[PDB]
C-alpha cells in the first residue's frame, strides 16, 4: 500500500499532463502539421490553426494539441497522441518525455 491519490480516472488535469502536453508543442514546431494530419485533421481545420497562429510555429503546436483535446473530449488519451507523434516520425519527443531509465546490473551468469 503506497499508491493513493484521488483520480480514478484523471484525463489530462494533472501536473504531469501539463508540463507534457506543454513540452510536445514546444519540440513540434513544425511537425504540428504532419501531426494533425495524423489526427484525421482536414485541410479546413490545419489551414486555419496556420492562420489563427500566423505569429509563430509553436502557437501553431499549442493551438493544434487545444483542438484535438477538445474533439476527443473524454475518449481522448495521452497513449493515442503519442502513437500519432511516432507515426510522423517524431517519437523523440515521447522518448525525451517519457523514460523511466532504469539499469539492472549483472554480477554473474548463473546456471
Amino acid at each position: 500500500g503506497s499508491s493513493g491519490s484521488s483520480g480514478p480516472g484523471s484525463l489530462s488535469g494533472t501536473e504531469q499532463a501539463e508540463m507534457k502536453m506543454a513540452v510536445i508543442s514546444e519540440h513540434l514546431g513544425l511537425s504540428w502539421a504532419e501531426l494533425a494530419r495524423e489526427l484525421q485533421f482536414s485541410v479546413e481545420d490545419i489551414n486555419r490553426i496556420r492562420v489563427e497562429n500566423p505569429n509563430s510555429l509553436l502557437e501553431q503546436s499549442v493551438a493544434l494539441l487545444n483542438l484535438w483535446v477538445i474533439r476527443e473530449g473524454q475518449n481522448a488519451n495521452m497513449e493515442n497522441l503519442y502513437t500519432a507523434l511516432q507515426s510522423i516520425d517524431r517519437g523523440e519527443i515521447v522518448n525525451m518525455l517519457e523514460g523511466s531509465g532504469r539499469q539492472s546490473r549483472n554480477l554473474k551468469p548463473d546456471r
